């Protein structure tokens, strides 16, 4: 089986204000740098074979802390990069709600139908993350694989892994510097643990709505 | 919204050997008694409005620990009782595998189709837990509800909560004395946290396959 450890990046500078990041590339916040270290210490307690990361700074820096703790290389992986939020990129949630209320409604109620103007569709995210996971299943059988990514691709991954409709997107928790444990077994994928944050202690932050 | 906290009972005396319990009623193990206290200590840090429990000893004793010192009355609930495993009840997993190989295969491959000889069907479990959850959503809106139950009804609950096929049964982790946090929201149910066991420390036990 594959032991798949799905990690959301530690807090970026834009997370506390709820600014849509997309393919834009802010640094980790100081709190996020602390979260990344705490997460790395927790994951270092077990054997890790390979670490994949979205190439954006927030994810890559989180992955580097995990990798340094185990003497591994981080493999940058475009297929797990954040959704391209297009015109929403750089906007606050409240700004999007005011300017694009109908598009916001579609995102929150029917995410599987969304295609961000100037950006990417959720269907496109699902397709690329699922292709990545299929390749991981083949390549990394009997290994432990860390995947450092973002809420949108991760939620798409849960749908893919369970074989459920992409319309179920919002039904999975995904906090900064959390990890989930998935066993990719012969007959199915099992979510053994979802959105674990105990290692964060006082640096735990509950995720923003609509992110 | 309902804050639904789904708890698997602490370890019973039959859990370490992998003996199918069904409606049989063993005590908690010594380890299980400690687990129930550790879980109670974790949940006491927050506001709980009501605690429902399967009436079996392993679930009820776990629920009592959580309630002590919140001065809550545990409400016994038949709809969240363990599946009736019928003829498997009292057998070890390895004995079931040898004696009933095709029935065991159906349980692991196509759980949604199973009806235990002398017992209950998984469809029946799904139907009763779904009705319980529908009543909880109505009655306990804006409240925090603890539900102390067993792997089989809990996995059926996750399927009902997500609005996915009962064939997805095995895809959810469910360790002794774990908790999951589900928000029952206006438009959907969200699994915020699944199968959290950090509070258990050295008393953590991984769940047996096929249970
Ligand atoms: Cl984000």
């Amino acid at each position: 089986m594959v032991k798949l450890i799905l990690v959301r990046h530690a807090e970026s500078e834009w997370n506390p204000v709820g600014r849509y990041q997309g393919l834009l590339d802010p640094d980790l916040s100081e709190r996020g740098k602390k979260q990344a270290k705490l997460l790395a210490q927790e994951l270092s307690r077990e054997h890790l074979d390979v670490i994949y990361s979205s190439p954006l700074k927030r994810t890559y820096l989180t992955a580097l802390e995990i990798a340094e703790a185990k003497n591994l290389e981080v493999i940058k992986e475009d297929r797990i990069i954040e959704i391209d939020h297009g015109m929403w990129s750089g906007m606050l949630v409240e700004e999007v709600m005011e300017k694009y209320p109908e598009d916001f409604r579609r995102w929150v109620e029917e995410p599987h139908k969304v295609e961000f103007q100037g950006g990417e569709s959720l269907a496109s995210v699902y397709n690329r993350v699922k292709g990545f996971l299929e390749e991981v299943r083949k390549r990394h059988w009997n290994q432990t694989v860390v995947v450092v990514s973002h809420t949108v691709p991760m939620r798409a991954m849960y749908c893919a892994l369970l074989g459920v409709d992409l319309s179920k997107f919002w039904s999975f928790g995904c906090d900064n510097a959390s990890y989930s444990v998935i066993h990719m077994e012969e007959r199915r994928n099992v979510i053994l643990k979802l959105n674990i944050t105990c290692h964060l202690g006082e640096f735990y932050v509950e995720a923003h709505k609509a992110i």
